C-alpha cells in the first residue's frame, strides 16, 4: 500500500488502541469480524 | 469516516484475507502487535 495510507492506518490504530469506541459501530462490524477470524477479541 | 476512507479500509482488509503475507513486514507490524494485543495472529 501507499506510504500516506499506511500512515493514516498507523493513525487509526493508535486511535483504536485508547478508545476503540468507533469499533463498535455497524460502519466497522467488517472490521471487528477480521479480527474475530483471527482469533482476536475487540475489547469494550 | 470519510466514506471513503471507511472504502479503501475495506479494501485493505480485503487484501489482507487474499493474501496475508501483505501483513508480514516491518512497515505493518504496528498491525500486528495491534491483533496481537486482541488475542490474535495473523495468518502465515
Amino acid at each position: 500500500m501507499d506510504p500516506r495510507k499506511v500512515s493514516e492506518l498507523r493513525a487509526f490504530v493508535k486511535m483504536c488502541r485508547q478508545d476503540p469506541s468507533v469499533l463498535h459501530t455497524e460502519e466497522m462490524r467488517f472490521l471487528r469480524e477480521w479480527v474475530e477470524s483471527m482469533g482476536g477479541k475487540v475489547p469494550p
